[PDB]
């Protein structure tokens, strides 16, 4: 059964609610982004209207085989009427295709659902500038001050410099990058660009990337692993065993691996600056865990919410324990007293 924080009152709408069977009274199902925790349930057998971005719609069609007649892509930054209600989709600064949804309810209430997001000051000059929001359904993944991590630009600088240095010292090193979902593609695209190589991967991953409207993509990726000195592998193979196993396959072309494991936040952020990060090493294999986040840091979230000044906040992450829910409400009240709304 569909929880309350996935329903939009006064409409026939749900958001990210595909794993509960038929939702009583739902005439349109919104999907914020193509991550499995949110799409859980969709397939070729789905027969209700799905509203989403163009990129999400390409993924639904090609990866889940949802029939074309049930896919409803909307452009961003544009007022659209769906089942007699005005909506807008806004870029969430999460993974490719990810959106926030503004709903202009028939009774005059305005609701913003963030989906998954990485808050940014650029959002203060979207269509949000204009107006009041009565209810914010907020991605609270990192809603506590201990959650600190660098900018994406700093993390990419570190990865580019690390890989360019290694391969310049040893032209026979291979670079490997772990993946498990869409998102974080800049990690492997930036490294391949500094090395003058395409990125090699499986046919399944290549298909996924071909759905993302990335300009000049045919110039950047390939399924010919042997022609490539940046390889992608599933995230679970990014360990000393899995990497040794991979180096055997390459046929004595390479004599070293340098690997990257992009993560979310980890507790070594509480001590170590991005510059100071060191790898785990066994023999001719080195592995770097790098904190490339696509969710808001505490400070980013606080800034966005103190700017928006919503009337009420409904968290959509960390809602399962009394202690979590209690801690989040304390922070929402400080923010409100500090800023005066
Ligand atoms: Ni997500």
């Amino acid at each position: 059964t569909c929880p309350f924080y996935k329903k939009i009152p006064g409409t026939g709408f749900t958001v990210d609610a595909f794993q509960y069977g038929v939702v009583e009274g739902c005439t349109a199902y919104f999907l914020t982004h193509f991550h499995s925790d949110h799409y859980a349930g969709l397939s070729k057998h789905f027969t209700f209207p799905v509203y989403c971005s163009e990129i999400t719609g390409n993924l639904l069609k090609n990866k889940l085989h949802v029939q074309e007649q049930y896919i409803h892509p909307l452009p961003l930054d544009t007022e659209c009427i769906v089942n007699g209600v005005k909506v807008v989709l806004l870029d969430a600064n999460h993974c490719p295709g990810a959106v926030m949804i503004l709903f202009y309810l028939p009774n005059g209430t305005v609701i913003l659902h963030t989906g998954d997001f990485r808050a940014d000051p650029s959002m203060e000059r979207s269509l949000l500038a204009d107006q009041k929001v009565h209810m914010l359904y907020l991605d609270t993944t990192y809603c506590s001050p201990e959650y600190t991590f660098p900018s994406q630009q700093e993390v990419i600088r570190f990865a580019i410099n690390t890989a360019f240095e290694a391969v310049t010292l040893n032209p026979h090193a291979l670079v490997v990058c772990g993946t498990y979902s869409i998102g974080k593609e800049k990690v492997f695209l930036a490294i391949a660009d500094v090395l003058g190589s395409k990125v090699g991967m499986s046919q399944e991953k290549y298909k996924t990337l071909q759905c993302l409207n990335i300009p000049e993509i045919n110039s950047l990726i390939t399924t010919d692993m042997c022609s490539s000195l940046v390889h992608l592998l599933p995230m679970m193979q990014i360990n000393f065993k899995g990497l040794q196993s991979h180096l055997k396959k390459c046929g004595g072309k390479y004599n070293q691996i340098l690997a990257f494991r992009p993560t979310g936040w980890t507790h070594s952020n509480k001590f170590t600056r991005i510059a100071d990060v060191i790898p785990q090493t066994k023999g001719n294999i080195s592995i770097y865990g790098i904190p490339y986040s696509e969710h808001s840091s505490y400070l980013e979230m606080k800034r966005f919410v103190q700017w928006l000044k919503p009337q009420k906040i409904i968290p959509t992450v960390n809602v399962g324990t009394w202690k979590s829910r209690s801690t989040m409400e304390k922070y929402f009240r400080e923010w409100k007293l500090e800023a005066g709304y």
